């Protein structure tokens, strides 16, 4: 063909005088997770001289979430984002950050990130598995839209809501009340235009993204589960660095860290007055009824688990 | 399985009071052509101050440069990479440009690029293709390694040289003595490993990243390939853009091409010295000779086109 290095041989060419680090996620070219990612590229290269560089690798070409952060394990991969309660699967009690509606909201789910509890589930991913997390950014709320009104938990009965295989994405549409129709991603859009399915439930931009909104007339904001993507680093890339290379790395993260969460903010803010200038009728239903449908689901997990984990969370 | 928005659906997707631009190339992710890419997009994002954002399509996963140049043309696709020679498939005349030999260095090409001849092709590239030619970057030498050295082109004669399935390549090879061997870039390390090839030729950092050094025992200094490529945005972008964000556009171009083009005639002397430090041996071959047996291929092509392209160019 052409006389052109892939990606594959390019991977580990390093770069001479600097030490190069290599980023992996699941989000696109696009995407505001990819968007971040470039700007702590273009920080590191500044605050650093040139002597710290970044190369991103998008859309999961390296693997799924699972298979890179297997990567950090074993440092053939230096940085990669996970979520806070995506941790659940390695570390069991982490799982309580991501149930519907323990964390109220961002402040509350960073709170629970830099607590004793948070520190302790660090701790554990460092030693374990040599992932060290440097930061937590918040990746957005998700929201739910329908094909007619939801002024209320009593709406839900009789919805059919689209959910992913996830169990607590189909704890929060069954606590609710509705009725949970797990699906993949690709489908959800026309099984929502042609009404095959009444609703479904994802943070705005990816409602957005998806135009999910020209074909629903509704969105209540649910607030049901707030998400965050962790900045993970090797442990074995990180000893390697001086201390010079280590105070920049956790300064810029903190950095594209706060605007990455700021922009997040921004827009959903955006969003909402998008989708009400499309038409759509936007909703604020009482949360508090949908608090409390969770509550058997979460004295379930602090008795199986045996610790009060999911209380401890609420209080913080 | 995942709710994670892919590169097709986030491509047609709009920021607001910002123009987003859409950027194709063949290059792979930390190559210099990406890199500069990153640049650019940074410099945009500055220069414009958010109103101006560059995306970014490495790989060729957007179709090769072909596919990529028509999808300016259509208006699909922003901006993408092309040589100046490489418009010789649309263009004839463009072609002579990439003859080997006549380009002797990169100010010798750029002073093609910026005449009158030059300034023909690139209006007919408007013209008929709406590619606007913003600027051309230097994009290496090529250059020969063997498994014995090089003094002179004597030596060429009973080398199997490989090379890519190129017109100018093969005639490289056939006019100075040498035997091609056509073949597939995936397969050169091995020939060049088991000596089942003598040699092949490309543009050092090429050569380092594919690592031939560590197989070749010889580097010529032959020069007898100039590259470049040029920046193309799609004229139906440009002619949306404001007199004020066309400035930026075209100026953030020259600032990133200058460096660009700086960076490569950096690592091209970081390149020479790495391998004469991994042992190799570094020849200067006297070049008049080459370029006298390239002079048969000289007025073949101002004949068969009828005008004297390569004569007026070799004067430039």
């Amino acid at each position: 063909d052409y006389d052109i290095p892939t990606t594959e041989n390019l991977y580990f060419q390093g770069a001479m005088g600097a030490t190069t680090l290599k980023m992996g996620m699941q989000a696109s070219v696009g995407s505001v997770e990819y968007n971040s990612a470039k700007m702590l590229a273009d920080t590191l290269e500044e605050m650093s001289q040139g002597e710290i560089k970044l190369a991103l690798y998008p859309s999961a070409q390296l693997g799924d979430d699972r298979a890179m952060l297997q990567c950090l394990t074993l440092g053939d991969l230096d940085i990669t984002y996970a979520e806070f309660g995506r941790m659940g699967l390695w570390i069991p009690r982490a799982e309580a950050v991501m149930l519907p509606y323990v964390a109220k909201d961002f402040d509350h789910l960073r709170r629970m990130f830099e607590s004793d509890f948070g520190q302790g589930v660090r701790d554990e991913m460092l030693q374990k598995f040599n992932w060290r997390a440097l930061d937590t950014w918040y990746n957005g709320t998700a929201e739910t839209t329908s094909n007619r009104p939801l002024n209320s938990i009593e709406d839900f009965k009789g919805l059919k809501l689209r959910v992913p295989n996830a169990k607590q994405n189909l704890n929060y549409a069954k606590l609710s009340g509705a009725s949970p129709t797990p699906m993949s991603f690709s489908e959800v859009y026309c099984a929502l235009q042609t009404n095959a399915v009444d609703g479904q439930e994802n943070p705005l931009p990816t409602i957005k993204t998806m135009k999910f909104y020209e074909v629903q007339k509704n969105l209540a904001m649910t607030h049901h589960i707030v998400n965050d993507q962790m900045v993970i680093i090797s442990e074995s890339t990180w000893q390697k660095l001086s201390d010079t290379d280590k105070d920049i790395i956790q300064k810029a993260v903190q950095k594209v860290g706060d605007a990455h969460t700021q922009t997040v903010k921004t827009q959903e803010a955006e969003l909402v007055s998008f989708f009400k200038s499309e038409g759509i009728n936007v909703t604020y239903p009482d949360l508090e009824p949908f608090r409390e449908a969770m509550q058997p689901l979460y004295k379930e997990f602090d008795s199986n688990i045996g610790q009060p984990i999911v209380s401890k969370l609420a209080a913080m």
